[PDB]
DNA sequence: GATAGCGCTATC
DNA sequence: TGATAGCGCTATC
């Protein structure tokens, strides 16, 4: 994550949905607001959220009472996305986990926050023909507020991983915000092989295979894009070797193959996954951010987070909004 | 709950 | 196209 000194956030107050990791918290805590509500309903993940931020989320969103919710500014919700990532079977709403935007809704309507900040996977803008953006869109309007949305991809804000995601920022149409922008890309001048640990915590990591196969050579030139080297066994997801020298394809957090979620990379002639605190590291997590114990939940936990630098850049912007209320 | 081999879609 | 990436799915212990 970066420093911020400008904290365009201060007196203001947000809830925290589908907490996870707190990613959310983290990039809006930094601009200088103030975490008043956190739900959470996976056991470990609120393990994790107390074990760094002390409080132990509510459970199940569903089953709750919208009007129990504190007075908030800005809504923070990086709600479910498996039933519209490329990767899974693309059920959308029809899907059990698909429908939580509407709970983000209701809760939307009855609180009525300054703003409504939401994240997801890239296909979701495209999903059943932009049919689920599009009432994603008009339900937000209906409530009374703008609509902002554009795909942003974290190697142009500072991280060294292709990690393509939906932001979607709604302001409340009183507050006459025609000045909101996203943040402006940069060169990446950080690598996967800038992040990586030193060879002795990680030589645990190290997968030899005999199905091994290489495709091409090591680059001598670092690059802002996923070079591919390997692939091992059929070469699916979970069994593709990646090069140190380019950028980390997306952490994910069900996925499965040898290299389970992180994928794997040629460190230093071997063959590895990456460790939990690497994951950390490429999702602009702070080395003082305190792991899950059990490693296949540290996994999966990174791999449906979000990249805190690029929250942090679109926090700013969203402060600086709100506070240029000139004569 | 932890592990791993899968088999599909979007993108150009 | 033909080759790549994808906050995944699901069967086994
Ligand atoms: N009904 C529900 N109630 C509460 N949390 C839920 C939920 N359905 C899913 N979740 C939680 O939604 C989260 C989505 S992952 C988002 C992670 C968060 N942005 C962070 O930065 O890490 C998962 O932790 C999942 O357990």
């Amino acid at each position: 994550m970066i420093e911020i000194k400008d904290k365009q956030l201060t007196g203001l107050r947000f809830i925290d949905l589908f907490a996870g990791l707190g990613g959310f918290r983290l990039a809006l805590e930094s601009c200088g607001a103030e975490c008043v509500y956190s739900n959470e309903w996976d056991k470990y993940a609120q393990e994790v959220y107390e074990m760094n931020f002390g409080e132990k989320p509510e459970g199940d969103i569903t089953q709750v009472n919208e009007k129990t919710i504190p007075d908030h500014d800005i809504l923070c919700a990086g709600f479910p996305c498996q039933a519209f990532s490329i990767s899974g079977k693309q059920k959308g709403f029809e899907d059990s986990r698909g429908t939580l935007f509407f709970d983000i809704a209701r809760i939307v309507r009855e609180k009525k926050p300054k703003v409504v900040f939401m994240e997801n996977v890239k296909n979701f803008a495209s999903h059943d023909n932009g049919n689920t953006l599009e009432v994603v869109k008009n339900t937000m309007n209906e409530l009374d507020y703008s609509f902002h949305a554009k795909v942003l991809n974290a190697l142009d804000y500072g991280i060294p991983q292709k990690r393509e995601r939906i932001y979607m920022i709604c302001f409340r149409n009183d507050l006459n915000i025609q000045n909101f922008q996203f943040p402006k890309p940069f060169e990446l001048n950080t690598f996967v092989k800038d992040l990586l640990l030193p060879d002795s915590e990680v030589e645990h990591l190290v997968i030899d295979r005999k199905d091994l196969v290489m495709t091409n050579q090591e680059i001598e030139q670092t690059t802002p894009k996923t070079v591919r080297l390997g692939i091992v066994g059929k070469g699916g997801q979970g069994e593709r070797i990646y090069s140190t020298r380019g950028i980390a394809i997306t952490l994910s957090a069900y996925g499965g193959g040898i290299f389970a979620k992180t994928g794997g990379y040629l460190v230093n002639g071997k063959t590895r996954k990456l460790h939990p605190r690497e994951c950390a590291r490429v999702m602009g997590y702070p080395d003082s951010y305190k792991v899950h114990p059990s490693t296949s939940q540290a996994y999966k936990q990174f791999g449906n987070s979000v990249v805190i630098n690029v929250l942090q850049y679109i926090a700013y912007n969203i402060g600086s909004s709100l506070n240029f209320k000139p004569y």
